[PDB]
């Protein structure tokens, strides 16, 4: 959608080490523009792999963000030459660390950065609204439109309220869009917990608790136990995980957590030179999905034949799903869906 994620977090928290993590990782692919752009990782991929023994695997990629700046006072600091703000501004979304051990509820930490996120939107719809009342004293139907939308979000940001939380229609939100609001961004929790924290945590809980008022998505990890595994050799770290329940870092869980975030899904093409791993947004249909490979789709699309990811794996790729029938002529409306193993014709 627009593809990038921003890791926010309060000084001492772990977004260091977690965000290092992220930076260390970073077949036959080579991605090097990447202050935070990883690969996907999804063991789909292999899964597919294994049936189908391709020349060569291409996940998809996510990019994070790691937000620079100071967070105290961002909303008026912005004149001084603070960017916490404006750095933010580049993002898409906000993945939100929260120390969640030892060394004060949970939600103080949170209302830090909230607060001088809904001060900055305050400053931008006050602003706003003295623009657009100007128009609309003049007969300017647009601008009586939008200013309707800034006087309902105005008392909301002024006690510290999030855009996010305020139930607009698709028109309100796409009269806004231009503004490009803080409090707006999605957002999940990145709790941030001990080599020991996942277990019986008034912290982490607490997060739950917050997380579960306003819909969003809470993933925990130990950046800690997290950014151990990140400096041992390509392969030098197999015997480490085993140890304990999580079968792989638990970073792949805070990428996949924030490729959601972004609203992103994947489809997947399958053949003996490749298999490949496809972002579009959640809920494009397939004409969009396919120009994502080459834009004469728009247009030029004739169908998509579908296999669900499930029917690909259970009959052993597309001959198999072809011969149980699970092999789908689609069409112009048709919703991709997750997983989803595509090829698209523009000839008969």
């Amino acid at each position: 959608m627009g593809f990038k994620c921003g890791i926010v977090g309060l000084p001492n928290v772990g977004k260091s080490t977690l965000f290092n993590a992220l930076t260390k990782a970073g077949p036959f692919c080579t991605i090097e523009p990447n202050t935070g752009v990883v690969p996907m990782p999804d063991p789909r991929l292999d899964a597919l792999a294994e049936i189908v023994k391709p020349e060569r695997i291409l996940p998809t990629t996510m990019e994070f963000v790691d937000i620079a700046g100071l967070v105290a006072g961002a909303s008026k600091g912005e004149g001084l030459g603070n960017k916490f703000l404006a750095n933010i501004r580049e993002t898409d979304a906000i993945g939100h660390v929260v120390r969640c051990f030892e060394n004060i509820d949970p939600l103080d930490d949170i209302d830090t950065i909230n607060t001088e996120l809904a001060l900055a939107d305050l400053d931008s719809c006050e602003r706003a609204i003295q623009r657009l009342q100007k128009r609309a004293k003049g007969g300017d139907k647009e601008a009586k439109f939008e200013l309707s939308v800034m006087e309902k979000i105005l008392p909301v940001l002024e006690n510290a309220g999030m855009i996010r939380s305020v139930g607009l229609d698709k028109e309100e939100l796409q009269a806004i869009k231009s503004y490009n609001f803080l409090t707006l961004k999605p957002t999940m929790y990145i709790a941030n917990v001990n080599e020991d924290g996942f277990e019986n945590n008034p912290y982490l809980d607490r997060v739950r608790e917050i997380a579960a008022k306003e819909g969003a998505v809470v993933v925990p990890v130990c950046a800690a136990i997290e950014s151990e595994i990140a400096e041992l050799d390509d392969e030098e770290k197999v015997e480490f995980l085993q140890d304990l329940g999580i079968e792989e870092p638990g970073l792949n869980r805070v990428i996949r957590a924030g490729y959601a975030l972004l609203n992103l899904q994947t489809y997947f093409t399958a053949g003996v030179k490749e298999v490949r791993a496809w972002t579009v947004s959640v809920g494009a249909t397939a004409p969009k999905a396919a120009a994502v490979i080459h834009t004469d789709f728009e247009k030029g699309f004739i169908r998509a034949e579908v296999i669900a990811y499930e029917d690909f794996i259970q009959f052993n790729g597309e001959n198999g799903a072809k011969e149980a029938g699970k092999w789908r002529l689609e069409g112009k409306d048709y919703i991709v869906q997750d997983g989803d193993v595509m090829h698209f014709r523009f000839n008969v």
